[PDB]
């Protein structure tokens, strides 16, 4: 099983205060991201391709830009899974962190979206979570979820040694248009996002209720 906690040691950056010197520098910090990180550079120019093809069909939230939306692309592509691991165990050894700029854009993207509706949201996973009682429950990585509770319970991601969410999130973002999928019905939720009501409820269900925005561990870090 996996612990669910307040992922204590995940990168969890928001980025509050330094936006404007990180539009600047994450261009950069991009290229030595994909220097050492053969898979996110390719995850990403594929996505850049695809994100070329989405653009036009619709007007994006102002400052929205082509690393905002070719992160989130990406991030519906293959490379989550890599991506969310590198974050998770961020404090364990953050001298080899590939994803400084992905991370920001990503974060970026979803900030920009989200105008703060609150979504009831379903989350099916194959691996078992156990809450290890904190007192509240953050998921660190950026976690995906469905407004379809089929979908999360789909034999795609869930199985009964797996469990299932069900969670009421304030700051996930509705991102069907970006999708490889998107019936998906996926809403993407940051991982600074804070359950402060927890329950879990037989073997495999878990209620994440009561969320709030909460400053996280890191900010600015790489600023
Ligand atoms: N799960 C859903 O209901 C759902 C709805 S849309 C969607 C899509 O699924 C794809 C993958 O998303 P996902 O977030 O499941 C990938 P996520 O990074 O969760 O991968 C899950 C696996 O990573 C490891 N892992 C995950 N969390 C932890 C943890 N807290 N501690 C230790 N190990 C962990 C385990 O191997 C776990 O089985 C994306 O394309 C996304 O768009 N999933």
């Amino acid at each position: 099983p996996l612990m669910l906690d307040t992922a204590p040691n995940a990168f969890d950056d928001q980025y509050e205060g330094c936006v404007n010197k990180m539009e600047e520098k994450a261009p950069l910090l991009l290229q030595e991201d994909f220097n050492m990180n053969a898979k996110l550079k390719v995850a990403w120019e594929e996505a850049k391709k695809r994100w070329n093809n989405i653009k036009p069909s619709r007007s994006y939230p102002k400052g929205f830009n082509d690393f905002h939306g070719t992160a989130l692309v990406a991030y519906t592509g293959s490379i989550a899974v890599d991506f969310n691991r590198a974050v998770r165990e961020f404090k364990e050894n953050p001298g080899q962190f590939h994803y400084k700029a992905f991370h920001y854009y990503l974060t970026r993207a979803l900030q920009l979206l989200s105008n703060g509706d609150c979504h009831s949201v379903y989350r099916g996973t194959k691996t078992r979570f156990h809450y290890t009682g904190a007192g509240s429950v953050r998921f660190g990585q950026f976690t995906s979820s469905s407004l379809s509770k089929k979908v999360a319970q789909s034999q795609e991601f869930f199985s009964d040694h797996g469990t299932l969410f069900i969670i009421k999130t304030c700051l996930g973002v509705y991102i069907k248009e970006f999708s490889f999928r998107p019936d998906q019905e996926e809403v993407l939720i940051p991982g600074y996002e804070v359950y402060q009501k927890v329950r879990t409820q037989g073997y495999n269900e878990i209620f994440l209720d009561s969320p709030k925005r909460k400053k996280s561990n890191y900010n600015c870090l790489y600023s």
